[PDB]
């Protein structure tokens, strides 16, 4: 073999010969023609000599050997140089040469990265070759996973926008998957994860999450996840929404748990969509997949979260409220604040009872399933041990004294919560550096007081001193309490 200096067919033989596997290691062994090689592809202007070139590359790019010539030949920043071409021919040659080291050349994503290899890569994704973007985009997973700075870059070249134009456009599994994995290595990143969102992203992934293909829909979920919490306020969730309630009675764990948690997500502060969650039978779907989760915390807890979150301040929560009773919802609820439950979910259900409480049909049915002592057991247990990360015990402290409030509407209530002797523990409760505190002890003390034994043991326990006090509060909701309850006394 030699080289030739000029015409440029020297080019349509070593191609034609790096079939030729004999031969192969021959053209893989000379640390000067792979070089030749290299140099004619970056150089020509003759098409078909480039994709000669290039095509030789990536018969090369086949064996171990191969893919060290063209890397220590300085192929890396030609292949990249040649993802600037029109000839689709040899863009194709090009990237899955790069393709071939990034998966097996070590060293080979640094020289990529260092070559503008991401913002070549990103650029290609407005092409409409399905197989062509399969690899382009498996390529930028390649480069972008478990390495921040690519993230990065990729954002700022646009790369959000174009993947999720991808999920929108097309059906070819294999690309809609290696697509989807792209999006869930930027879905974690702080400055993508608004980025894709603002593009439509969550819209976009949630058109396939009916997909036959497992690996899709999965994947999907946990971007879905990811790209859910805090979100902006999205519009057009109206499909997600209702895919994701039907989700919840899939077989899969993991489709549950992630379904789930994106329910929850997606709710947290957000009465447009509560409303269409509860309209399409969340309520329901959210019960029975607490029911049939028995103690897998990791689909009861984001499940209770999402019952919270649609128990509250929204048109249809005083439904929601009741519904979660009708679908035999309430036992199960009061259970979960016993062991082994861990404190987020202990946190959540609480909050939950809360909203339940707020229905006056609740109070009784709360009451029976014994919830009342076991929120005080809490609530005492939870003020001891902050008066000596994760969750904070000041937090299972409001969280159960105001529980207690909405639950102290109900007169029978107010006798279990007296008889349980928490009227001193509330009274100590007002000198609580937490003002949110100190509303719910003030508001709980509030509706006991409005029986004349209670409001006689309220002041036999020193609390007009301390409610006084808190009558200069800068929380007006704190003052306003404490008013009421100087008034009953």
């Amino acid at each position: 073999d030699e080289d030739q200096v000029v015409v440029n067919k020297a080019a349509v033989m070593v191609h034609q010969l790096s079939k030729k596997e004999a031969s192969r290691h021959a053209i893989m062994r000379s640390p000067q023609m792979v070089s030749a090689i290299v140099r004619t592809m970056q150089n020509t202007n003759d098409v078909e000599t480039a994709r000669c070139t290039a095509g030789t590359l990536h018969n090369l790019s086949h064996h171990r050997e191969g893919l060290l010539a063209i890397f220590k030949s300085g192929g890396i920043p030609a292949l990249v140089k040649m993802l600037g071409s029109p000839v689709d021919s040899v863009l194709f040659y090009a990237i899955t040469t790069l393709h071939n080291l990034l998966l097996h050349q070590e060293g080979a994503k640094m020289a990529v990265r260092l070559a503008g290899g991401l913002q070549k890569m990103v650029a290609l994704l407005n092409k409409t070759n399905v197989k062509f973007l399969a690899i382009t985009t498996d390529c930028l997973q390649i480069l972008a996973y478990g390495n921040q700075e690519s993230k990065l870059i990729i954002l700022a070249s646009g790369g959000p926008q174009a993947l999720v134009n991808i999920m929108r456009t097309y059906t070819y599994e294999k690309l809609l998957w290696t697509t989807s994995r792209v999006l869930k290595v930027l879905s974690v990143c702080s400055s993508n994860k608004p980025a894709i969102v603002e593009a439509g992203g969550m819209q976009a992934l949630g058109l396939h999450l009916t997909d036959p293909s497992q690996r899709l829909v999965q994947n999907c979920l946990w971007t879905l996840r990811n790209l859910s919490d805090a979100a902006t306020k999205q519009e057009g969730m109206e499909g997600l929404l209702g895919t994701l309630v039907q989700l919840l009675g899939s077989d899969d764990i993991n489709v549950v748990t992630c379904a789930a948690g994106i329910l929850s997500n997606l709710t947290c502060n957000n009465y447009k969509n509560k409303m269409m969650v509860c309209q399409v039978g969340g309520i329901e779907a959210l019960v029975r997949t607490v029911l049939r989760a028995g103690d897998r915390e990791d689909i009861t807890e984001p499940a209770i979260c999402a019952l919270r979150h649609l128990t509250s301040r929204h048109q249809e929560a005083e439904m929601a409220q009741n519904a979660v009773r009708l679908h035999y919802g309430l036992p199960v609820v009061v259970k979960l604040l016993h062991p082994p439950s861990h404190w987020p979910l202990i946190k959540a259900t609480v909050g939950l009872i809360r909203n339940l409480a707020l229905c006056p049909a609740n109070h009784a049915p709360l009451r029976e399933q014994g919830a009342i002592p076991r929120l005080v057991q809490l609530l005492v247990r939870a003020h001891q041990d902050t008066q000596r990360e994760g969750v904070r015990m000041e937090e299972i402290v409001e969280g159960c004294t105001g529980a207690l409030h909405i639950l102290a509407r109900d007169v029978h209530n107010r006798i279990v919560i007296r008889g349980l002797n928490t009227i001193p523990l509330f009274v100590q409760l007002l000198y609580s550096p937490i003002e949110n505190i100190q509303r719910v002890a003030a508001g709980v003390l509030c509706e006991l007081a409005q029986d004349k034994e209670a409001a006689e043991a309220i002041e036999a326990e020193g609390a007009t001193a301390p409610l006084t006090e808190l009558l200069h509060s800068r929380n007006e909701g704190v003052a306003t309490y404490a008013a009421a309850v100087l008034f009953r006394m």
